[PDB]
């Protein structure tokens, strides 16, 4: 069985149709709407992943949808399968281990990527150039209602460099689909444009800058590009670590970027940072779609289509919880966070984003011991803590910090909301913070005047007891779990003795 | 008929008949086994345990039934025991069960009628004197870390004056302290003004005479639970003398307590596993020491006891559920636009949400802060609002019975800090952890909030915004997806 799903997108696939994770539907599906509600419905009752191989409108080749890449399943014991075959591990890996894993990789040999031809990549079997590129004639799914037009990149990545190729980024912004020839996205953030337009700019080429877009990629590649690292690396060589062998990229046909060989579909085009048109709105990783609020965004020209037999298009349907918004955009944010807090000599035993708190919530499992240690206080401990996330692109999309102790099991909610409520004074327990970068997509942010400013909005909860900082504060916790071992194993022997079922 | 309102054993038998009761002949250990097992019924949601072989048990003296107040795993009736309390059918979500105290305080009281004592089946047994021994009985150590054995946790206390124009049920926990003495916070600091001061006019302010019921009409322990009898009823509630005092006790009571208190010998009581989940070994705090004179008991007793500790059980369902009924009473009488309230129970009871009618609301031309702050006023200044910690303001597309949209609005509609509206010279509820764990366990004084989960516009006109579930689809997309869910290959 040579299956790598962290290497080939349809190897993915295959091992969740081994694992019964897997639904091919060849009813046929409307692809305005009714993907969007089986998606949810898939999300939100933790069912297989839909594989949608009769689209209403679909050629061909182009295409077919994968849906729920990243969504949950219903047993506990492997409700984080489909995160762990991204990288290729075990299904039945939690959460936590799969973010020690990540970490864990960081201190690998980097392996960088190598160039095959043409004739080795699958992603080269079909080729559209011009005029017979007709973007409107693809069943792009209308995810949402409300949504400002059908977007086609939910779960691809971007591809930008500059002319010098210093700088290099896969992003995986939002795109949307303009007309028959054009898409939209913000891909650039603004404190990177002058640096790539300038650049572009000197070879007269300012506005038109090249860029690739990806769909099907190695899910490794698609999972650390999603992953809070500067923008300006691929850092595809980390990809490689991952891989545990060398990513195979391909040359697009229309420039030099390099993209993943074993893509299901590549677009190719140019970029006018001038030529701004309306986006969106697309419902998002906090559950909203705001009708009529767009936003002027560049517009990007596709010259050419390169795409496999039988494409497949994975899509994400970000909403509430749970979808990948929250296991991998939050769930490598946490990986991230609990490198940030190593690299400062936080005592933080573990880093989580809880899904029912829309990826916005950062609980941070404190080493009591250590904290001790520290001789610190929670307004002295919260700014720090604050500082060092709030301040770095790790804790962008975050707009509130837990701190809790060791007792609290952060990846199950009902011990986080448990600990959350009873363990923190309202307001008073809250460090907040007026300055740091506020995350525009959050509807207190977007729904205020804050989004006019893009400041503030962010504050560090302090849900250990202030003696905690010193000693030991003695609590038993009045759940049956909180019982001594030998009282727990003589009601549960006796369970069915005493008449359960 | 059978009444679960009014009689302790026809609720018992309404939970036999719905499936809702395991009569455990299995003996089961008061230390401890009680406790372990009704948590696990609690979080569970299982049936409701009816332990009629403890450990040191009499015949008569006595059984134990868990989790009255517990909720049940089908959605459809997870709060039937909390409706069989009022006589109300299985099914009547928490919703209606508010509604219908509600309509309840729009009807006339019905006061009780006195019965003789062969006509009443608390008094077919007596102990007396010499005869009581508290430690022999059956009294669960509920949990690990407890000052002592709780026999007080789902009964009611019953006070008076010698003029007997002062009168209170109370619900207070009360814990054994040896053979004769039992102990607890019974009454609030601010009703001692005139109970010692009465009873010391007589010379009796050394010995107040109390009775302590358990298996009381289950109307009878909502309501004493209830931060405010015959007109939940319906009927007159049957009550009898004490053996050794003027005070009336329900008839169809399972166990009666009586005897004397002193306010001045006080005694170590607690600590106990609480409605926050949390029980602190140490030293307890000085509680006034109750002396047991007497105990009029049913044969085949039963004693219905509460396990407090995380989510969810009777501090949850039946304190929580009674503050959210006269949350929604203050909003009327002060012309607050609230569809609802409810105290979710994830929260253990310290958050309070408003349910708010948007439209209303723009009519009254405000603004958050405006709001929030006469909100808060109106709440944290009641009894109604003294447990309640955070006050959290939604619109009226919040289910906030349904504690996955309140998290949802919760984490969402509101910013950290700024959307908070801070209170600090309200009274504090000193049992909340950070409360009591902090230094304003000396002063008792704010450590409370109104969040606004509202967005600011939604005060002046309507923000359109769809909700990102399957749900929220146009409901031809929903039903497409529902009629074909198996010709698409799922289960």
């Amino acid at each position: 069985s040579a299956l790598n799903p962290a290497l080939r997108f349809r190897d993915f696939i295959q091992v969740l149709k081994n694992e019964g994770d897997l639904i091919e539907i060849t009813t046929e599906v409307d692809p305005n709407l009714e993907v969007g509600a089986i998606t949810r419905k898939v999300y939100e009752e933790k069912l297989p992943a839909p594989l949608f191989n009769n689209l209403k409108g679909a050629s061909k080749n182009l295409f077919n949808i994968l849906g729920c890449p990243g969504g949950l399943r219903s047993k506990k014991g492997n409700d984080h399968a489909r995160i762990a075959l991204h990288l290729g591990l075990d299904s039945q890996t939690p959460m936590k281990k799969i973010i020690d894993y990540l970490l864990e990789a960081k201190t690998k040999k980097p392996i960088p990527p190598h160039e095959v031809p043409a004739s080795g990549a699958p992603c080269k079997e079909n080729l559209l150039s011009g005029d017979e590129i007709d973007l409107t004639s693809l069943p792009v799914p209308l995810l949402h209602h409300g949504d400002g037009g059908k977007y086609i990149q939910t779960y691809g990545m971007w591809v930008l460099q500059t002319p010098d190729k210093s700088w290099t980024n896969w992003s995986i912004a939002r795109g949307m689909v303009v007309d028959d020839k054009h898409i939209t996205g913000l891909v650039i953030n603004p404190q990177h444009i002058r640096q790539v337009a300038d650049a572009w700019a000197a070879i007269g080429k300012g506005d038109k800058i090249p860029f690739a877009l990806c769909f099907g990629v190695p899910p490794a590649a698609i999972l650390v590009s999603s992953m809070p690292i500067p923008e300006g690396a691929t850092e595809s060589d980390y990809i490689g670590a991952l891989l545990g062998e060398s990513l195979p990229v391909v040359k697009c046909e229309t420039n030099d970027l390099m993209v993943p060989a074993t893509s299901e579909i590549v677009f190719e085009g140019t970029l006018d940072l001038n030529d701004l048109v309306p986006e969106g709105p697309f419902g998002e990783m906090h559950g909203y779609v705001f009708p009529g609020q767009g936003h002027p965004c560049p517009l990007y020209t596709v010259n050419a289509i390169t795409y496999r037999n039988n494409a497949i298009l994975p899509v994400s349907n970000p909403g509430l919880c749970t979808d990948e918004t929250h296991t991998l955009i939050g769930g490598l944010v946490s990986a991230e966070a609990k490198q940030l807090a190593i690299e400062h000599g936080v005592p933080i035993l573990d880093a989580f984003t809880p899904y029912e708190a829309q990826a916005l919530w950062l609980a941070l499992k404190v080493d009591l011991k250590k904290l001790q240690a520290l001789k610190t206080n929670p307004k002295e401990f919260s700014k720090k803590v604050g500082d060092i996330y709030f301040r770095s692109k790790v804790g962008f999309i975050i707009h509130e910090i837990i701190l809790v102790g060791d007792d609290i099991d952060i990846f199950d909610f009902r011990k986080v909301i448990w600990a959350y409520t009873t363990r923190h004074t309202p307001v008073d327990d809250q460090y907040y913070f007026d300055d740091v970068k506020a995350f525009a997509l959050a509807p207190f942010v977007s729904q205020s005047p804050r989004i006019k400013t893009l400041k503030g909005g962010k504050c560090v909860t302090n849900c250990i007891f202030p003696q905690q900082y010193e000693r030991d504060v003695d609590f038993v916790t009045c759940n049956f779990d909180g019982y001594p071992e030998e009282i727990k194993d003589k009601v549960l022997q006796n369970w069915s003795a005493y008449g359960y079922k």
